[PDB]
C-alpha cells in the first residue's frame, strides 16, 4: 500500500480523522457564537472578535492534523459536519461557559489520542500532540476561566453594565 | 432644451429635488443634535462628536446628489429647509432613537427613488444609488443598532453612568 | 437656570440665533450659486468654485457662532431656513452683484449686533465679533468690489469673451 | 458547446459584438479629429489631443467588452469597420457638436443593451455595463456640454479669436 | 422584532442562510481536493495550493453572506454541512471537472438569488451581489475553462508528463 | 494651397494613405488573433499577448505615417477598414504563419512606397521610411520565422504538449 507510512497504526490514523471532525465542529461553533455577537440586538465587538479568532485557530488545528495525515501515509477522510449545538448563545457568561465545555471536550480528545498513540508506541505522534495542541489548549482554558471569572464578579445586580464594562476593558475591539 | 440630457425623466429629476431637500433636512438636524450635546447641561462630547459628523456626511449626501442632477442634464432647484423635529433632543438614547427614524426615513427615500428608476429604465440612477447611497445607509443603521443596544443595555439602575460610559468608552472623543 | 451664564444678555442671545439664521441662509444661497455655475450650460468652473468656498466659509461662521452661543450659556435655537432669493443667477457680473448685497446684508447684521453687546456691556461678544467676523467681511467685500471692477471692464463689446477670460484669469480652477 | 458560458443569451452575445464596432467606428472617428486638428492649416493642438485621448478611451471600452465576451464564452466576431462620416470636421465647435452626437450615440446603444440584458436576466452583463460604461458617458457628455457652451460664449463678433482662447486656456497642451 | 431591518424579505432572508451553507460545502469541497493532491502518492503541490486558496476563497464569501445577513437585520442560521462529493480525486483533469460544475452550481445559486432580489425590490442585496459574486464567479469560472484547455491538450498518449508539465508551468508552487 | 508642401507628389501623398490603411487593417487582424488565444477553449496566454503586442505595435506605425503625413503638408484620408481574413485562427502553427505572410504583405508595401520616393526624388519620405520602418519589419520577420522554426521542432508526435511548451518556455506571460 503506503510507500512512506512507518509505525503508523489503523488506530490512530481513524482517531486522527475523527479529531479533526471534531476541531471542524469546534470551528463552526465559534463562527456561530462570532456572528452571535455581531448582530445588531446583541452589538458586543469584542466578544464577537474573540469568538472567530477561536474559529480560526480551531481551523488551524484541524489543518495541522490533515497534514500530520499525509506526513504520516494515511489517508484523509472527510465526515459530515455537524451545526452547533444552540443558534443563539444568551450572554457573554453563556457563551464563555459554553465555550470552555467545548475546549474541555477537545482536550479530553487530545489526551485519548495521547495515550492511543502511547499504547501503539507512536512517539511522533505523541510528540506532534504535545508540541502543538496540549499546551495550547492548557493555555486556551486557563484564559477562558480568568474570563469567567472576570465576567462573574461584573454581574452584581447590574449585569448589563458588567456585560459592557468587560467586553470594552478587557477583549479587544477597535 | 438641454444639449445633454439624455434618459433622464422629469419625475426623476424632480424626486431628486426632493431628496437633496429630505437630506439637507438631516444635515440640519444633526447640526441641532450636536449643537444640543455640546451645552454645558448636557456636556457628552463623543455623542456631539458622531452627530456633527453625520450633519457632514447628509450634507456630502446631498452635494453628490445635486452634483448628479447636473450631470445628467436636470435642473437644482433648492427649497424651504424646515427646522428640526425637537429644539431638545433629551438623553442619548432619545436622541440615538430620532437618529435611526431618521436614517429609515431617508433609506425609505432612496428605495423609493431606485424603485421610479427602475420603472423608468434610468440604469445610471440606479447604479447611483446602489454605489454611494444604499449600502452607506444600510451600515449606517446597523452601527446605529448597534449603538442603541449598547445604550440599551447601560440604563440598568443607574441611567446617568451609563451614559457616562457609553459616551466615554464607545463613542470618540479628546 | 444657567451655571456658566454671566453677563449675557436675552437680547445678544435672541440676536445671534438670528444671525446664525442670516449665516445658514447666505451659505444656501452660495451652495445654490455653485450649482447654478456647475450647469452644462452655465459652465464657469472658477466662478462655481468661488461660491462653494462661500458656501462654506459662511456655513463654519454659523457654526463659530452656535460654539460661543453655547461658550456663553445661551440655548441655540434653530428656525427654518428660507430657501434662496433666485433660483438661476444670471451673468458671473450678476451673480458677484448679488453676492455682494448679501455680504453687506451680513456685516450690517454684525455691526448691529456688536452696538447691541456695546449697549448691554458684553465686551466679550464685541471682542469675538471684531477678531472672528468684522475684519473678514471688510476683506469679502473688498475681493468682491475688485472682482466687480474687472468683471465690468470686460463687458466691453464681447460680453462672453470677458466672461470667459475672467473666469480663466482671475479665479481658481483646476 | 462552451465549457464556461452560464446565463449568456445569444441576443447579449451578437448586441456586444455590435457595441465593439460602434465602439471601434468611434474610436476611429476621434483618430480622424485629432489628425484633422493636426493640420498645419488648422493648428489647435488642445483640440488634437482631447480627441486622441478620445480615441483611446473609445478603442479601451472596446477592449473591455472584448474581454468580457470571452469571460462569458461567447465569440468575438469582428465586422468590417466603416470610415467616419466626414473627412473634414470644420471648427472646433463643428468638431465638439459632432462629438456629442457620437457620445450620445453610444450612450443609446449602452442603454439599449442594458435593457436587453434586464429583459434577459443578465445581471452580469447589466452591473458590467454601470461599472465600467454608464457613469463614464455620462461624465464625458457632461464635459462635452460644459465646452460647448465656451465655445459658444467665445464666438462673439471674433470667432478666430474664441477658437484660440478656449484651445489655449481650456484644452491641455504643451 | 429587529430595530434595525428595512426592506428585507423572510424569503432573502432563507436564501442567503441556504447560500451560505453551499458556499461552505464549497469550502469543505476545496479542502478534501487540497489534501487529496497533498498526498505522498499524488504529490502535485501546485494543484493542492490552486484548491487550498478556493477553499479560503469559498469561506470569505460565506463570511461576507453572513456579515450581510446581520447589516440587513436577518438571523444567521446554520445548518449541517454535507461531505464533499468524494474521497478521492482522480487526476488533476477530474479534479478542475469536478470544480468547474461545482462553480457553475455556485453560479446558479448566485443567479436564483440576484432574481429574487430583483422580484422582492430589494436592490441592496442585488447590489451586493453584483459587487461581490457575479464577477468573481465569471472570472473563476473563465479561469478553470482556461485550465481545462491547457489540461486536455497535454494529455496526449503521456498524461503523466503532462500532468507533471501543468502542474509545474501553469500553477504556482515553491 | 498648401503653406508648408514642398517635394511632396501626391503620388506618395496617396500611397501613404493607402499605407495607412494597410497598417489599420494589420492592428485590426492582430486584435482578432489575441482575443482568439484568450478564447476559454484555446487559452495560450503568451501566444494572446504576442499579437496584442503586435496589434500596439501597427497602429504605433499607422500613427507615425499619418503625423508625417501631416508634416509634409498632405491629407490625411480615411478610408473603410476592411475585417481580418478569418474569423477563427487554428493552432499556434497556423496562426504565426497568417502573421508572417501578413508582414511580408506589409514589407512589401514598405518598400514599394521607398521605390516611388526614390522615383520622386523624394529624399525625405525614403530616410523616414529607412528610420522608422524597415529594419523594424526586418527584425520582426527574423524573430516570427525564428518562431515558426521552434513551433515545428515542437509538433513531433505530441501537437497539444508542443504548443504548450512553446507558450510556456518562448513566449511572455504572468
Ligand atoms: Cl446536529
Ligand atoms: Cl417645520
Ligand atoms: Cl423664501
Ligand atoms: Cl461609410
Ligand atoms: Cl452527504
Ligand atoms: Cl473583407
Amino acid at each position: 500500500s503506503s510507500q512512506i507510512r512507518q509505525n503508523y497504526s489503523t488506530e490512530v490514523e481513524a482517531a486522527v480523522n475523527r479529531l479533526v471532525n471534531l476541531y471542524l465542529r469546534a470551528s463552526y461553533t465559534y463562527l456561530s457564537l462570532g456572528f452571535y455577537f455581531d448582530r445588531d440586538d446583541v452589538a458586543l465587538e469584542g466578544v464577537c472578535h474573540f469568538f472567530f479568532e477561536l474559529a480560526f485557530e480551531k481551523f488551524e488545528g484541524a489543518f495541522r492534523l490533515l497534514k500530520m495525515q499525509n506526513q504520516r501515509g494515511g489517508r484523509a477522510l472527510f465526515q459530515d459536519l455537524q451545526k452547533p449545538s444552540q443558534d443563539e448563545w444568551g450572554t457573554t457568561l453563556d457563551a464563555m461557559k459554553a465555550a470552555i465545555v467545548l475546549e474541555k471536550s477537545l482536550n479530553q480528545a487530545l489526551l485519548d489520542l495521547h495515550a492511543l498513540g502511547s499504547a501503539q508506541a507512536d512517539p511522533h505522534l505523541c510528540d506532534f500532540l504535545e508540541s502543538h495542541f496540549l499546551d495550547e489548549e492548557v493555555k486556551l482554558i486557563k484564559k477562558m476561566g480568568d474570563h469567567l471569572t472576570n465576567i462573574q464578579r461584573l454581574v452584581g445586580s447590574q449585569a448589563g453594565l458588567g456585560e459592557y464594562l468587560f467586553e470594552r476593558l478587557t477583549l479587544k475591539h477597535d
